[PDB]
């Protein structure tokens, strides 16, 4: 097994590299790579994994989740590399 | 097994490599890889995994999701690599 | 097993590249390649996998999912690598 | 298993690179490689893993989530290494 | 297993580089490698693993998560190695 990635480079490239090499209870993950360049933004959760027997007899819930507001996410070159460019964020 | 990628470059381009090789109980996920240049925004979720047995008897539940609001999301060049560009966001 | 790809470059290029070699309980998922370059906007779940017996006996439930607002989402060059070009937005 | 990347270099490009290589209760995760190269932005969580038996019995439970309020993300350039370009933000 | 990276670099590149080798109860995570080059911003959390029976029996509880007001976060360059480049926050 022989890999060869990028063997000459001349003049200035911008370069995002992800090399991954692999060879061979409520919740259970094992050997596992979670996450290269992973991106998250505005992200919820309610009620992940309450557990072993919740709310087992005679529960009285009342749920309510609301989502609002003004909120603003102004992003330029989201994982975009780049050369010899212009990239501006004008108010 | 041999693997070349850009083995010469010249001249200044934005590049974006993934490479992989591979080789050989409510939830369960054993080996996996999960994510690799992912993006995710405004990502929701509500009651995942409650458990073994949750409201075994006589529940009353009542549930409600509200989602609204002023919101906004601008985005230039997502996962756009770009060379000699012009990229711009005017409000 | 031989792979070659993009051997000679020249000239600012503007690529996305991604390889991917092999060889060879409510939820079960073994040995897998989730999200390589995945985008997700806006998303949504509502009870997933709530577990073993749930709501097992006279259970009384109510559920209302409401989804509004004013909400905006603007996107240039989503996953579109480019150069020499122009990427502009506008309000 | 030979691996070979970004051999010979000339001329200043940015570069970002990530090499991973491998051989070979209510959570339980094992040999894991969890975020390289994360981000994350505005991420909320409720009721994570309460436990063992939580409101077993005669639980009355009032849950109200409310998000709001004139929040801003102004972001230029995530995760987008570049070059001989120009980066602004002006307000 | 032999791995070489950067063997050779002349002209003052801005590099990122990570490297990995491998070989070989509410919570239990063993052997695992959490947060390279992570990045966290505003991240909340409510009621995470209280315990092992929590509000057992006849349990009256009132939940209020509020969150609002005037915040910003204003970023250039996350997680973006540049060269001959020019960066500005201007408010």
């Amino acid at each position: 097994l022989m890999v060869k990635v990028l063997d000459a480079v001349r003049g200035s490239p911008a370069i995002n590299v992800a090399m991954h090499v692999f060879r061979k209870g409520l919740t259970t993950e094992e050997e596992f790579v979670e996450g290269i360049y992973k991106v998250e933004i505005d992200t919820k959760s309610y009620w992940k994994a309450l557990g072993i027997s919740p709310f087992h007899e005679h529960a009285e819930v009342v749920f309510t989740a609301n989502d609002s507001g003004p909120r603003r996410y102004t992003i330029a070159a989201l994982l975009s590399p780049y050369s010899y460019s212009t990239t501006a964020v004008v108010t």
